[PDB]
């Protein structure tokens, strides 16, 4: 603004600047991952296809949360996107494990600026988060647990052969 | 889980447990308040019904609460369900007058665990309340008062005949 | 009643009661395997599916028993509903088996109920068992006992495999 | 009520019956707004619909919070709606200034209520304010100031030129 | 204007102003009687709806007044609207007898703009009241005047009883 | 691969990581400029909604480039992305310049790898260029052109005027 801004304070504002750069990091790391799945030597296509949606995912988050600093008359303000953890990925066990690990990371995040905007009487902030936010990722969390327990039901004998049917019968796959 | 838990109390767990034995409590008791009404000797059909669809939305919202325990983490576990408390309700008055009491009651159990929650930084538990709960609970105790008045209205003098009027007036029937 | 009652003994009416209360046991029962199943630890989707389908069936043959209770002027009357057996409910073959012995021990009070009511000449509860629910326990055991066979096929070696194929392969899912 | 008044109160009946008051004056003002664009020697179609539809948003919101009011069980009181700050609003940079002014106002005002029912444990009050009227009021306070940002940007030199453009060319018109 | 002004008098240029003051007042009034129909002690959802409704009506008629007092060139000008006469509106039989007062009262500030007019030949002014207002009031009237029949055959003994029968049988519910 | 990379020389491999993060940091930097123009106090829609389509456009770009990596046998690498060289972006003008200048640098670096590829006799690389990239840069670049034009045509006098006209009337809006 400063023609619009109005309850939203500086702390919150970096925040959101911050959690902009957690999601479009996700959404990169969720790139690698996806074109991981995609190498010949990998080949597991649901698994690149569940990787990849999450990617576009976490960015239409970013873009969320850039809309909404704009709309309080914030300011954007973009970092470096930091190159993810992992140049390859191990089998969709070891994928599904950073997944779920990362997932949580944004979890935490939503939940420290809920509590920041909470601590700042900033209730736009906090619903904000609530509804657009903070369900998604419980439910991207316990699909994704669902997902990793099937895993490991499966990898336990005959690891090949498990990885295989996971990718066939429960993911998406043309 | 515990793989997918975060920022999800023991205390909210068992708090959420016990509210599901509370609307499946609900739900029984309009099993009993809707047969009951289907009586021979009783014969409102849409009292009947009132309370019958009542029963289900209990039993949806013990449903919802079932499935967001098992999202966050936590273990779904049912107690008894204590028997209602008449075997026969009267009048719609009557009728009316407990289902309002019984709903009343949800009610302060949803604030509370509220309360909990908020207390305890759980900003999805709070989030899920007053997004399919807290509204619902009160719209309907805002109708079941609506009925009430009308109801009492009618029953001032001529008790039947307004019991009658009621029924096929303002409830729903074939 | 007693207005319309005619040649329906207290010994049925009390009988009736109390397998209302059985369906609605079994009914709880279901409930409780079905969220099991949805556990992120557990997470056969198509296993909890399949038990929640049954919990509707068995509150559906509950409120035919309550419908026909009144239609006979009968007095329903409720009871408490025991909690289940168990909170945890083990593997696929556990479960189907904790089923199987449900659905015989409903079926056997279906058994004890009509040998009452031919006993007591009450060919109205006679046909009602017959028309609504001896046939609809005789196909559901068959197809449990079906289903038991299957899995019991594939857990005998690698179980996990074959927990995750009948739940895939068999059993209904999204 | 008083048969289905449960956690409102006083403090917050009261301070809602004053917002009511507020969202009326607001739409008053509106009103006024709009019918000044209609004069003939004023003449800009798109600023009069521009301020008549938001004459229409703020009587709505107003009554959202009225049937809200009867909802939780308090009692709607009126007072008088004291006529608009001006009789002339000037130009439509003018207008639109006095405008923000306005909603920023009653943007404080659900702010301070939102503050009070939290502070009074009161989660349906503040969910009703942060799902129907927050962001309701964070978008329409953006537009207003998107559209000051154009409506300067025009009227820098040639000041009529810039008017005409802007009513022409964003504004909605026949 | 000044540009477009022809034949109309300061004398009808501030009566306009002060009917639509009436007519907002009057619009004010049918609020408050709405809302007072919604509460849960009150609960006649057909009374509400009927003056819910005329509160829309007479809204409309204030800006016909307006967009014609801007067509003749004459200043609108708004004053206060005073809340209305009372806070709560008794039975629907206080009510009705209310509104017909209410509505003559507005009958008749037509009938003296009419008056007004035609003393000053101001035939545009004449015929936007008789085309618009006269015939629309007298309609009103009657249906209020049957109205007010009907309720006082229905409450001379058992009150309750016809006041519900009213609300369910000739006017408009969901 | 390594069984099926065949004709996939190292240097092309390397240079194709390269590409792949400079149309990702493109991509940034459009999404940048995009957000820039949707501040309140810029509030230029049609420009926003140019630059966030080229931040799809660019991203989409990479995505077929790690696909092709992927159909050669190549291992998708991934290195950081930098911040855009700027935070605020001035006017149309000096962002159509800024985007200019971006494009040029991308169109130079895809004739620098259609040069590796075509001295590595890869001609699958050549024409994969040609086929999907360097047409779309130049049309791009055109456009861009056309609107540099555009703009320093409306901005030489009354420039606040000008940059509202060539957004209204050039650009896609709402
Ligand atoms: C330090 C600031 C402060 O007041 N405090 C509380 C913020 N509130 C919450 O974290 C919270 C969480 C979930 C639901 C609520 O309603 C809620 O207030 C701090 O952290
Ligand atoms: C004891 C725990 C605690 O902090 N405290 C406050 C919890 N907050 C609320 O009850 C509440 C209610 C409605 C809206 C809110 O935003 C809110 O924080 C306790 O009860
Ligand atoms: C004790 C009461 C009595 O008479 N006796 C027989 C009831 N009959 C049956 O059990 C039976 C079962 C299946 C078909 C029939 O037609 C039928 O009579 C007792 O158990
Ligand atoms: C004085 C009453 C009180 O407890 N206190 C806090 C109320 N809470 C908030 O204002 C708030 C704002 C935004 C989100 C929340 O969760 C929240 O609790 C007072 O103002
Ligand atoms: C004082 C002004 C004047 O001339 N006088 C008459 C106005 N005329 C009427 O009131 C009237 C009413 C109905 C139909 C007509 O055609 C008509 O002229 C005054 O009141
Ligand atoms: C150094 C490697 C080499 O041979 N040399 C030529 C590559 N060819 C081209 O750059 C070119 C460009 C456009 C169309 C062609 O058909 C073509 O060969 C080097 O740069």
């Amino acid at each position: 603004s400063s023609q619009i801004r109005q309850n939203y304070s500086t702390e919150v504002e970096a925040a959101v600047n911050r959690l902009v750069n957690l999601y479009l990091r996700a959404s990169y790391t969720y790139l690698s991952l996806g074109f991981y799945f995609d190498r010949d030597d990998v080949a597991l296509e649901g698994v690149c296809h569940f990787f990849r949606e999450l990617a576009e995912e976490k960015r239409e988050g970013a873009e969320r949360l850039l809309k909404m600093q704009n709309q309080r008359g914030g300011r954007a303000l973009f970092q470096d996107l930091q190159k993810p953890s992992q140049d390859e990925w191990g089998t969709t066990l070891d994928a599904m494990k950073a997944a779920i690990v990362l997932e949580k990371s944004l979890n935490q995040a939503l939940l420290d600026l809920h509590a920041l905007g909470s601590c700042q009487a900033d209730p736009h902030l906090a619903d904000f988060l609530e509804s657009h936010f903070l369900d998604e990722e419980v439910k991207l969390i316990k699909k994704m647990g669902d997902h990793l327990t099937n895993i490991q039901r499966l990898v336990g004998s005959q690891a090949g052969l498990g990885e295989y049917l996971f990718e066939r019968l429960t993911l998406k796959h043309d």
